[PDB]
């Protein structure tokens, strides 16, 4: 890495230095570091230039507004610092070459939209490493190969690609937020596709600026939810892109590409999804629940299939696809009740999570459920009530009661209900889960939220040794 090299696109005769790292942090600038001074959130990078040198960076890179011209070459106690206007927007671009075009050495998918890009990223991750890829995330939970993910600026963004790459990752599906998109941070990323999964006088600027930032993109092929009101907007005017739909949205007038499912039933282990496409037509059976997740399968089809992957070995492959864990997460075992452990702790993803379930249940839906102790308490009694109206049987237990008197959570539960007293109480997480499970029938479905993929539960001080995907495992016969 030269500082020379690094700069030749845009700076013509900058001075030959090795550089070891890139960083926007004067406080982390080690010696032979490329230091960047950024001006932004009233935070200007530029007052700690000295403090920079001091420390013993090779080169810096500054904003140029008010101090110095563009590709102005000067030089601070033996130091080149180089001035860029419009530094922001060019950071991306300048990561990007620092560490060697990481998105052009794989095939990376950014995700956009308000809901499904987690679920959306990792099928994509998923379905692609299942056909020869070694498949990589970087999202909301974390970043990492497949398996191997954990816990942000421009720079961060195009370093930890990089990161990937070096690891040996070959394909990486990236959620890509509203606001990250807005502030440059994926300017200069190579997207081989970009996908939509949904929106959730003022409408005109708001669509200005996105239309704006979308021609400033290497967006590559464009996969759109056409059951989406804003998706049929932006398909009206991109006439390459590919509409996906469970609704009955595509417009087969434009012929153009489409995926389409035909018809979906959901059962008590998953959905089977019949589908048309201009690939072809075929038949998957997912292990993922509800609607939703039905739409975001579709969506990592549509966009696998126009990557190239070839129809059948997709289909091939479609049954492994696994659910984010303790996200919808099914549980069955011959002759039991279908089973869900969601992490649904909110009114709203409660509501989702029931819904999602309703579709797969014949019988009865049961819905184990409790709220967080020396917490916000406004939210008990609306989960009450959604747990009322939503599910057929509503078991309110503990679910992390820490300080506060568990049963004076369950009262502000219940007292969000019409009717408390249907509702069935039981302290002792394990034992409301167990409650549930043990007396609904074959064909019912139980959903145990709150928790989801979570370990433990917060009693008093303690965190106790307890996960409601091992105890409903144990339950049914089965392994978490
Ligand atoms: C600026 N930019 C980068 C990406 Cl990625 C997008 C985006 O929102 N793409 C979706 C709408 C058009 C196709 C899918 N826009």
């Amino acid at each position: 890495r030269n500082l020379r090299d690094l700069l030749a696109p845009w700076v013509p005769d900058a001075p030959s230095r090795a550089l070891r790292e890139m960083t926007l942090d004067s406080r982390v600038a080690a010696a032979g570091d490329l230091f960047v001074a950024v001006v932004g959130h009233q935070a200007d990078g530029r007052r700690y230039i000295p403090q920079a040198i001091a420390q013993g960076v090779a080169a810096i890179i500054a904003e140029a507004k008010d101090e110095a011209t563009d590709g102005e070459i000067r030089e601070m106690h033996g130091v080149p610092v180089i001035y860029l206007s419009q530094l922001n927007e060019r950071l991306s671009a300048l990561a990007g070459r620092f560490y060697h075009e990481p998105s052009d050495n794989l095939r990376l998918v950014g995700v956009t939209g308000t809901n499904g890009k987690t679920t959306t990223t990792q099928l994509l991750a998923q379905w692609s490493q299942l056909l020869g890829e070694i498949s990589a995330v970087m999202g909301t939970v974390g970043n990492g190969l497949l398996g191997k993910v954990i816990p942000g600026s421009a720079v961060d963004v195009q370093h930890e690609l990089a990161g990937l790459v070096d690891q040996g990752a070959t394909f990486c599906a990236m959620e890509v937020s509203s606001h990250g998109l807005v502030q440059h941070r994926v300017a200069a990323l190579k997207f081989a596709a970009s996908v939509f999964t949904n929106l959730s006088g003022d409408m005109e600027h708001y669509e200005a600026a996105k239309w704006l930032l979308y021609s400033e993109h290497h967006c590559g092929q464009a996969i759109i939810n056409a059951d989406d009101e804003v998706g049929r907007r932006w398909l009206a005017k991109l006439p390459d892109a590919v509409a996906v739909s469970m609704e009955d949205h595509i417009n087969p007038n434009c012929h153009g590409r489409w995926l389409k499912a035909t018809e979906v039933n959901y059962h008590d282990s998953g959905a089977t999804i019949r589908f048309s496409s201009s690939w072809g037509d075929g038949e998957i059976e997912s292990h993922l629940m509800g609607a939703f997740n039905v739409s975001n399968l579709l969506l990592a089809l549509a966009t696998l299939l126009a990557l190239g992957y070839p129809l059948a070995d997709l289909l091939k492959t479609a049954a492994r696809l696994q659910p984010v864990c303790g996200r919808m997460e099914v549980f069955t075992a011959p002759g039991k009740p279908t089973v869900v452990v969601d992490y649904a702790h909110t009114p709203d993803a409660l509501e989702k999570a029931l819904q999602a379930a309703r579709l797969h249940c014949a019988g009865k839906l049961w819905c184990v459920f409790g709220c967080g102790g020396d917490r916000d308490k406004g939210k008990r009694p609306l989960m009450g009530a959604i747990a009322e109206e939503f599910a057929d049987v509503a078991v309110v237990t503990d679910d992390n009661p820490r300080t506060e008197e568990p049963r004076a959570i369950i009262n502000d539960i219940l007292a969000g209900m019409l009717d408390a007293g249907h509702a069935k109480v039981m302290e002792g997480r394990a034992e409301a889960v167990t409650c549930a499970v043990m007396q609904a029938k074959e064909n019912d479905v139980v959903l145990v939220a709150g928790k989801g993929h979570e370990d433990y539960q917060i009693v008093g001080n303690q965190r106790l040794d307890y996960s409601d995907r091992v105890t409903v495992a144990r339950l049914l016969g089965v392994i978490a």
